[PDB]
């Protein structure tokens, strides 16, 4: 359709107005004393949230040029959420500061591309300084402190996440989902477990708990649809002679074979249970081979040149306990050599290194956890559903921040690390005067998060900013208790990855946004 | 539908208004100090661009006569993009200058057809002068300079493209795609490679890298669907006696034959890998014949009169190394006579000479690169997605400019070549006074790009243009560093093809736009 | 729906307003100094045309009585384009002049039917005078001059058309298509050629050019389906004994016969190529019989009572060379007696004389051209697409004018022939005074084209008209150089057919339009 075309300062003013609208909506939720935003939903009740990307993803304006400005600045928060899972409000605050100062410098007669180059140079130097300023985060106390800070100063969430990380291990998986009561609970599983249960209720040998218990059984791993029992007679006779229980993992067991097995169980001849293989497609084969490696067995498939009639005792894996119930199967203390397990997990790790999407990496890491580490689930408890959603979001944020701190270390929080970096970069110079102006723009915009944090508390940002800048090291301002001190001692920690990512994406979007001269959109 | 008819000066005023709207939208992005344009997208985020055709393709006007003018001038940029891939803003600037001066002459009582004829004569003479003025671009330093200038003065892109062109050769192919990191990378693959992987995971003999590696194999090229093992026993027996691996490139293999092959693999009988033939249809046959000529083998086809059971060791190709992964297959150092490869590439070159669509030519050039040269891929790295899109567009422009400069030579940049040509054409004359006026119109319009480049810098175009006109040779004006000097020494190079194409298309459209007397369009 | 009814002078002024609008849109493009008209297209870009019928076909008006007038006067241009292919602006100018003068006469109280009868009488006498005034046009110089004049004074177009007409001969056909370069080229084909290529790439015996070449082949013409080699075997063995190649033109060939033929090809047994028959249906039989009578063979069909298995060397045609490629087949120097060719072309001529649509006549003419003369194609080259379209239209107009001038002769151009005729018809009288008034109306309207040509030049039409009327013979006015002289020596020629058609159609529509008294249309 027809277009509307604007040039120069008019387009820049519309774009800045849209950016300011989105940023002012988002920045009320920053810090320990930030407040909540209510977001209307078409299908359901409103959501009360304190998360920056959640607020940013629903801001849209009726003016089309202002909406273009807002849509451009929204990508900073979206990309920060995708990268680190935290630090999105800080990214938006930095982007708005850079855009405002850059437009003010452009209107003074500077070349926008030289300003962009200066911003790029300052940001590269700042990221180098941040990496040199980081400190490792290894003890459980520091992980608890990071999880507490990220969950809006909540001691219990940090303590729970620290305990979960301690029990599960370095190669495990922790997940968050909705609970039932009013308290948080942590359920950890050791060993391997998949969401497939027994195929016949008569298999139950312990009616008290409604579960199948087997002691030191054999595991028959068959990559084949089992329908006729005639294929199953040799191994059945073998295990009957041996006298130990048998577990059959296959794609399915049909009516007559299942009937034969169940009839044989309750007569005291053989102790048999049968469950279906987990997953759909090639992943089924992968986890079948994982179980085979764990229990020291062999997968009986027709694509390798084996038939189940020829299966013998050494082809059956062995475990210590198998617990099957209506929904889950658990294999406990599988008998398998450590070398094979390490080789398999190494193969999965190098497979992880060559994965693109999040879904594949999550599945592969879950497989590594099943083979080697553990899997935990955190249940969030709240009285109402809105409180449940808000607490679940906070817990997920704390989980992400603790992970990032584990990979890349921690720096002093509260906006002090960026101030220290900007004070260190005071002698950085570029090629020409416009690049110097851009460097100064970036360095001055690095002080925005602390000023906004102090502003949300109702105090005077300039006095606090000058007092913090007058110090050195980890000297900072505690916004919760309104006192100065050492932020490392007070337990106010931020991951280096979150800070660095926020700075990088903010600069990347803002530098491009500064250079606009013309702006084209549809007519009202 | 009912129409609106407008005559003479009113029609010309509306047309010039539309042309001016589109040209002023496009011309803010010209030079080293041009800026960006934000284009609103219905599906997604806004697009920030500096490319002329991208801006031109979006402009539309609500008035209908003005929209006719804009739609008519848009074809200059479209044609320049399709022909050379670069120089669209310069073409638009030249078109607008010619249209403005020509309408000014027509309003003074000149015959538009004679003005058109004079403009065409001047443009023909100018193209001859430009061809007489160019210089070869053969060493890598000049290629780097051209790629740097065409990428908004980005040295790294120019050096990367120079290295890629050095490695991949004269007959190679270079493509640009999205990366994942923050740094650009170049990955060149030598030899022939196709994107078809192994047909069964059990074929892998190197689990550490997950690759199927074979040393000096036989290659069996079956242009048919392989159904039963029985058709293959003679070949397998011969290869097993021979004692070296065998690679089966066929249309596909089902469960039975593949099961037999895989069973034989790990038993130590014969080392065999199977992959699917690349392509779909006739191109599949062409690729199979290319592999046959490269490796020195024969394709087993029913339409030629041979069967798989009759195949011998003479119909099998040979190589030195074959590496297969989950997605790619690589044939390294095929053992074949160079004469056959030269004949095949000459035949494909002849096929190229009679190729119309660009897709077919691209596929044929990729096939020639596989046979004779290499394939290089440049992966662009950026922090966000808008930055990625801009960097990718600039890298593509630099690639096109370097190709054009290699094929046709380079002239002085900055709009200096056009000014030198116009100064050389100072005594050209036509048959009557209107033709002379048209010649002068074209000569005056040839100075527009330099004036616009100086205008975007905040300088005065008149003084700079006069000073440049006062010099001779490669003397010019550097807009980045704001000084005068030799354009060749300071590295501002422009392909002759881009300049010539821009001038030709601009004149071709502007001359016809000048001769309009009536306009017919729908009612509002 | 409800109707609106207007009576008398109101209806007549509405009609004249519509006529004036369309004619003023059209007449700006008349003469050597007429201009271009931009026509808006809903799907694509606007077209810049100088063709009168093209301008007329897109005129429609919001008012409904004015739209009736425009829709009525549009038929003159449509009919003139359909008949002669040229001279539509002149027809519209004549129609408007007649309508204006006739309405002026009617307003003075004269019977419209008598005016119509007088106009018809005058036009009949004028057409007789035009037929008597013509001179033959057979020289290549005169054909070049006609093509130059009709192509808007383009020497190259006239020269190219003259050369093409000389090469193809009297009975040949010439077509115009889009070229690829910037220069026009002429591509003439000698012999017979049809657009069917080889059925298998392995028939190629010259792979440097990728074409099949046979020297002194045998041509097997079979109007049947061939799938099994059993009915093909005896003639194949006979050809193998003969020792010379064979070309099979049939309906098509299935896999069995094609595989057999190709298998015998590269073994050196028989040099065989197979193609499909041209055409679909009865026309396919017609071209099969044409090839048979050209090469001196017999068509094998079931509907005549012959079988392929019974074929001998007598039923096989013979040629001197056959070249086949991906798309075209050419038979060079067929061995046939010219009496058969003459009889066949005579049969097709009598078929031509009894053809209603132009499409069947075009196919029959192409068949005669393939039998006797040649087929040429002119490729029009231009830089852009708008220039391409306008140049192609001009070339087609020049081709139409050249054919018409060959058919019926030439007269002096610039509107001088009509003036001479009108001067010769000064003594013509009717039955009553109103018929005499109608005759004078027609004679006055015959002077409109020269007046409009002079008006488009910026000169004063009345003085030029009187000076031309004062002369005699071919004395006229040259609007290109603004000079008087002999129109024949200056090279300004028009076909007699075009002038006669324009006059006839203009008078035919205008006479009816004069006699209106009431108009009935829908409500606005
Ligand atoms: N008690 C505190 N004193 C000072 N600063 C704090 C305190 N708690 C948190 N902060 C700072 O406030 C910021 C929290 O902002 P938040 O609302 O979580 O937005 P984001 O989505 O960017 O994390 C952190 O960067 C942290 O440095
Ligand atoms: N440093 C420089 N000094 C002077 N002129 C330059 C410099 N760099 C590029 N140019 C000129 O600017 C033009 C580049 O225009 P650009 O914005 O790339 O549009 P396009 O490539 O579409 O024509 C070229 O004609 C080139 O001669
Ligand atoms: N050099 C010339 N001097 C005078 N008359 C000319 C000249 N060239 C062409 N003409 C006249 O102009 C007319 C061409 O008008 P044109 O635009 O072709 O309209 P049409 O569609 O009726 O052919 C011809 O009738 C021809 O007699
Ligand atoms: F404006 Be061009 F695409 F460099
Ligand atoms: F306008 Be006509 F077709 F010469
Ligand atoms: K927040
Ligand atoms: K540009
Ligand atoms: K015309
Ligand atoms: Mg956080
Ligand atoms: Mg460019
Ligand atoms: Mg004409």
């Amino acid at each position: 359709a027809a277009k509307d075309v604007k040039f120069g300062n008019d387009a820049r003013v519309k774009m800045l107005r849209g950016v300011n609208v989105l940023a002012d909506a988002v920045k009320v939720t920053l810090g320990p004393k930030g407040r909540n935003v209510v977001l209307d939903k078409s299908f359901g009740a409103p959501t009360i949230t304190k998360d920056g990307v959640s607020v940013a993803r629903e801001i849209e304006l009726e003016d089309k040029f202002e909406n273009m400005g807002a849509q451009m600045v929204k990508e900073v928060a979206s990309k920060a959420n995708d990268a680190a899972g935290d630090g999105t409000t800080t990214a938006t605050v930095l982007a708005q500061a850079i855009i405002t100062e850059g437009l003010k410098a452009v209107a003074a007669g500077m070349n926008p591309m030289d300003l962009k180059r200066g911003i790029d140079k300052a940001v590269t130097a700042a990221v180098e300084e941040l990496k040199a300023l980081s400190v490792p985060c290894s003890d459980s106390k520091a992980i608890a402190q990071v999880g507490t800070i990220s969950a809006n100063s909540d001691e219990t969430v940090g303590k729970l996440i620290a305990e979960a990380m301690d029990k599960v291990g370095k190669e495990g998986v922790i997940t968050v989902e909705d609970g039932t009561g009013l308290q948080d609970e942590l359920d950890v599983v050791e060993g391997m477990q998949f969401d497939r249960g027994y195929l016949s209720p008569y298999f139950i040998n312990k009616p008290e708990t409604g579960a199948v218990e087997l002691e030191s059984p054999f595991i028959l791993l068959a990559d084949k649809k089992i329908s006729n029992i005639r294929e199953m007679l040799p191994v059945l006779e073998a295990v009957a002679k041996a006298g130990k229980p048998l577990l059959i993992i296959a794609e399915d067991v049909e009516g007559e074979a299942l009937a034969t097995l169940v009839v044989n169980t309750m007569r005291g001849i053989v102790k048999v249970a049968a469950v279906k293989a987990p997953g759909f497609g090639d992943r089924r084969k992968a986890m079948l081979q994982d179980i085979a490696t764990l229990t020291g067995g062999t997968v009986i498939s027709e694509e390798i040149g084996m038939e189940l009639e020829k299966a013998t005792l050494e082809d059956l894996g062995q475990a210590k306990r198998v617990v099957i119930n209506k929904d889950t199967t658990t294999i406990i203390d599988g008998v398998g050599e450590e070398a094979a397990i390490q080789g398999r997990v190494a193969q999965i790790r190098q497979q992880i290194e060559e994965a693109t999407s999040d879904y594949d990496r999550e599945k592969l890491q879950e497989r590594v956890a099943k083979l080697a580490g553990g899997v935990a689930v955190i249940k969030v408890g709240a009285a109402t559903e809105v409180e449940m959603k808000e607490k679940k979001a906070r817990v997920e944020d704390a989980l992400h921040a603790t992970r990032a701190a584990v990979e890349e270390g921690v720096v002093a929080g509260g906006g002090v690390a960026l101030i220290r970096v900007a004070s260190k970069l005071a002698d950085l110079r570029g090629q020409n005067e416009d690049q110097n102006v851009g460097i100064k723009v970036a360095l001055r915009a690095m002080e925005a998060p602390l000023r906004q944090i102090v502003l949300n508390c109702g105090e005077e940002p300039s006095v606090v900013a000058n007092t913090v800048k007058g110090g050195d090291g980890n000297y900072g301002y505690n916004a919760a208790t309104e006192e100065y001190g050492n932020m490392i001692d007070m337990g106010i920690l931020d991951p280096t990855k979150v800070t660095r990512s926020a700075l990088q994406y903010a600069a990347s979007v803002a530098g491009l946004m500064i250079t606009t001269e013309c702006m084209v959109t549809d007519l009202p």
